[PDB]
């Protein structure tokens, strides 16, 4: 039988807390013996048994107090101790297979190497145990292993002891002097490159840094080590706070489910995350490692020195560092570009989410498999909250807020609602109806009429607000939205907001269901800028004419608000021309919307960064959004068209700005990024120019490329524009780079976005591709999850192929690694957003899913959800 739904309502205090662990590790990858010695001590009543989870486990042994146990059951999931004392030593002995683990959950294989990962709920994959994060115990892990096979034993903390053995094998163990949740316990045995470095703290603490990486790979490290370094200096200088032990440890692994985890001292990342050269990564490759180095530092106190009472709180430490780490790449790049891209994802993917059968408030209420509710809405969404609380207090009260949280519930497991008590009570901002935020899912509809009277010089903006119901909450109420607006006379001079001799903040309390906001002293019928910096996570509905939008373009005093009006402004045309593509009309653009870009690449003054992002046309999933029923063939196929036009129209310009941005020194700078994002832009549109023009520019930046941002932005755009030197650069880069498999990823990428009519039969064969495999995560994502996901015309191609192959592939992968086949089910549940026939088939494809013999519990939520 599947699991039942737990409730965060039934949230009950453990009845035994486990304060030490001393762990033993006989590792072998066919066999690993673990001996685990308690200190137990109940709490609850004194007749309550101890319930230990575990998953996969061979038990040999139970002992209490060395006192071998007769008191005890095994049921499913668990090992049910009775008759216990107040205080207890706990010893157990079981046995685990990590060859065996597939899941890559628990202990398993990476390679050659073993590797761990515990959260949520892997450490019971290991031995029975208080698996739940408000239960805190010292670690000590002692590691035996084959000196030759496995040289370095790794886990959390510092090394206190180490002896060899006969018939060659040797131990080290650790300890680790915080008390931890057992989802931040890490093992790590292999043969492994060290990258070590330093860092010395700003009251004079010495940190060792050691970046663990696969043999050869040294020279792929030093990015990622001076990101950490980054990462600890600015948490120092923007909040305060110190790394506090005395090792920091890093292991890359090729085999991994996320992208990394905060592991106490001991982080394991997936090495899309760590490993970089410039003719191998890009810009973005850059900075994502930035950004994940730097989150997953972030969390040693958003997460690590202060936990999560339990799993429905996984946001207090998700949006929390989130918005840590989306500051720390603001700070150090650029802020602007940070945003854009950051709003893109809540528009296009998180809000798809927040309407869909899986919607959920960001502290969840019911789940199933926690590992699937590691979502957009928890982290992204999330940390929208986290930052509207920001804009609500300020920083100078946000960090006091921090400081009050620390020093309130450093070493313990809190709650959502302890941090917003936190910030609460610092601030002295009342934050009771905020609250709502954390508990009502969906995304709001805030609707914005003006009106602006020329005899009293009021403008008055009459705002109203509702969330519609979704599939998990059919009650909806006002939030306490925080709305920021800017006021642009006719020169686009800010006019100073005011109100009966009053300065009023530019940050609106929108907190019922209508109001008004009447403002004085307005000399001249303003353009308003609305909900600025996206300062609250809903959709708007103003009534925009065009004239405004490209006023606010060349005005806007904030580079987001430059860019959003050009979103607001290509809306129009994007609804306009996907209802055209319907009736089988051509594209349609008045002259004046061109225009608007065309004075884009010609304005010498605009930051190229934000330039940049102006001319990257919203994708497929950001276009969708848009639509009550999403048509993707019409979408794909008009957002080309709309590429091509532009190209057309704005020819001669995108050519000048191409040239005038060439670099011929290569460096990972933001000037520089920016810059080149900018040439970049202007070639995607170039790529749709005359066929030969195209294919010479395309195949000679390609060619010419020093850097691998300017190689994979030619081979995308022969790939996008079906060049003539397509299949020739993509053999040549395959020739080039098939033994990488971390720049294969991006060549499966545009082989499964790829607009070719054959794309399917494309993808299928490369199931069968020298650098694809199945036991790898970042392979199947790259080839399968990119044509499910990033190629919603292919994978809703009419005759149903698409939902066909995802079906196989999810058989596979539901025995396989359930937690990949979750993540790639996601576009097969969005079917009630599709056309009755496509519903029919997904459906049919949903029900055969829901027919698998062993059916994981990740698919059968989601299944479950999407079939009612
Ligand atoms: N705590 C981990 C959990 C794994 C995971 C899942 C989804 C996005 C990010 C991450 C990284 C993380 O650091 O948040
Ligand atoms: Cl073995
Ligand atoms: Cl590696
Ligand atoms: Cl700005
Ligand atoms: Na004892
Ligand atoms: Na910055
Ligand atoms: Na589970
Ligand atoms: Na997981
Ligand atoms: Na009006
Ligand atoms: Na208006
Ligand atoms: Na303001
Ligand atoms: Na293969
Ligand atoms: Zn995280």
């Amino acid at each position: 039988q599947q699991p039942q739904a737990k409730y965060r309502h039934d949230y009950r205090a453990p009845d035994y807390q486990i304060t030490d662990i001393d762990l033993t590790f006989d590792l072998d990858a066919q066999k690993t013996v673990v001996t685990a010695v308690s200190q137990a001590v109940r709490h609850g009543a004194s007749d309550a048994p101890l319930r230990l989870n575990g998953e996969d486990l061979k038990l040999v042994s139970v002992h209490i107090n060395d006192e071998p146990w007769t008191a005890w059951k095994e049921e499913e999931g668990a090992l049910v101790i009775s008759n216990l004392p107040e205080r207890f030593t706990l010893k157990i002995i079981n046995e685990i297979s990590p060859a065996a683990n597939t899941a890559l959950e628990g202990l398993y294989q990476s390679g050659d190497a073993l590797c761990t990962q515990c959260e949520a709920e892997g450490f019971r994959h290991i031995t029975y145990y208080l698996d739940r994060p408000d239960v805190l115990a010292r670690f000590t892990t002692k590691i035996i292993a084959d000196k030759i096979k496995y040289p370095f034993l790794l886990s959390n903390g510092n090394r206190v002891a180490q002896g060899e053995l006969e018939n060659g094998r040797h131990w080290v163990q650790w300890q680790d002097p915080f008390p931890k949740p057992c989802y931040l316990f890490a093992l790590v045995a292999g043969d492994f490159d060290v990258l070590r470095d330093t860092f010395t703290t700003r009251s004079g603490r010495e940190v060792a840094l050691e970046l663990y990486v696969d043999r050869g790979n040294l020279d792929r490290a030093p990015w990622a080590m001076t990101s950490l370094k980054n990462s600890m200096k600015w948490d120092e200088e923007r909040f305060g706070l110190e790394y506090d032990l005395d090792i920091y440890m890093i292991v890359a692994v090729d085999f991994f489910n996320m992208g990394a985890m905060e592991n106490k001292g001991l982080n394991i990342f997936n090495s899309k995350y760590v490993l970089a050269r410039t003719d191998t990564a890009t810009d973005k490759d850059y900075l994502d490692i930035e950004r994940v180095i730097g989150h997953e530092y972030f969390h040693n106190w958003t997460g690590n020195r202060v936990t999560c009472r339990d799993w429905f709180q996984l946001s207090l430490k998700e949006g929390l560092t989130v918005f840590r780490d989306q500051e720390f790449s603001s700070d150090l790049g650029s802020r602007a570009v940070n945003r854009i891209n950051n709003v893109r994802t809540m528009r296009g993917l998180q809000f798809a989410e927040d309407a869909s059968p899986m919607a959920h408030p960001i502290r969840p209420d019911m789940v199933i498999e926690m590992n699937n509710f590691y979502t957009l809405t928890v982290y992204e969404k999330g940390a929208e909250v986290i930052r509207m609380i920001h804009t609500l207090l300020g920083e100078e009260n946000f960090q006091k807020g921090m400081q009050l949280y620390f020093e309130r519930h450093d070493g313990s497991a809190a709650t959502c609602d302890d941090f917003v008590q936190a910030m609460e009570d610092a601030s002295n901002v009342d934050l009771s109806h905020f609250r709502r935020w954390y508990s009502q899912s969906g995304t709001p509809i805030v609707t914005v009429k003006d009106d602006y009277n020329p005899e009293t010089e009021q403008y008055t903006l009459t705002i109203s607000q509702r969330t519609p119901a979704t599939p998990d909450q059919a009650e909806k109420q006002p939030l306490h939205i925080p709305f920021a607006i800017e006021l642009y006379d006719n020169e686009g001079k800010v006019i100073p907001l005011q109100k009966g001799g009053h300065p009023v903040n530019s940050v609106l309390n929108v907190t019922q269901a209508e109001q008004t906001f009447v403002f004085d002293n307005v000399y001249f019928q303003p353009v308003p800028a609305l909900l600025c910096e996206f300062s609250a996570p809903v959709k708007l509905e103003y009534k925009w004419s065009d004239q405004q939008l490209t006023f606010l373009m060349r005005h806007a005093r904030n580079d987001f608000s430059r860019w959003d009006a050009a979103q607001s402004l290509l809306a129009t045309y994007i609804k306009l021309n996907v209802a055209r593509h319907q009736q089988g009309q051509p594209l349609s653009l008045p002259v004046h919307v061109a225009d608007a870009f065309r004075a884009v690449l010609l304005d010498e003054k605009i930051d190229p960064a934000l330039a940049a992002e102006i001319l990257t046309l919203p994708s497929v999933n950001e276009m969708a959004e848009l639509f009550d029923i999403i048509d993707p063939i019409a979408i794909a196929e008009v957002r080309e068209a709309l590429t091509r036009t532009l190209a057309t129209e704005l020819a001669d310009e995108l050519l000048a700005i191409y040239n005038a941005n060439y670099q011929s020194e290569y460096r990972v700078e933001h000037e520089d990024i920016a810059k080149r994002t900018l040439r970049n832009a202007c070639l995607r549109f170039l790529a749709f120019g005359e066929t030969h023009l195209a294919d010479v520019l395309v195949s000679k930046q390609f060619h010419e490329a020093n850097n691998m941002t300017d190689a994979l932005a030619a081979l995308s755009a022969a790939v996008a524009a079906q060049l003539p030197c397509r299949d020739a650069l993509m053999q040549e880069y395959d020739d080039k780079w098939h033994q990488n498999g971390l720049v294969m990823d991006k060549w499966f990428i545009l082989q499964a976005t790829s607009p070719a009519a054959n794309v399917l039969e494309t993808v299928r064969g490369l199931l069968q591709h020298r650098s694809f495999t199945m036991s790898n995560p970042n392979r199947i994502r790259s080839l399968i999850g990119a044509f499910a996901g990033s190629n919603p015309a292919a994978f809703h191609a009419e005759d149903g192929s698409g939902y066909l192959f995802l079906v196989e592939m999810l058989t596979d992968l539901n025995s396989r690694n359930p937690q990949v086949a979750s993540r790639l089910i996601e576009p097969l549940i969005r079917l009630k957003r599709y056309d009755a026939k496509r519903q029919e088939k997904m459906r049919a494809a949903l029900e055969q899913l829901k027919g698998l013999e062993n059916l994981s519990g990740d698919l059968y939520e989601k299944i479950t959800k999407a079939l009612a």
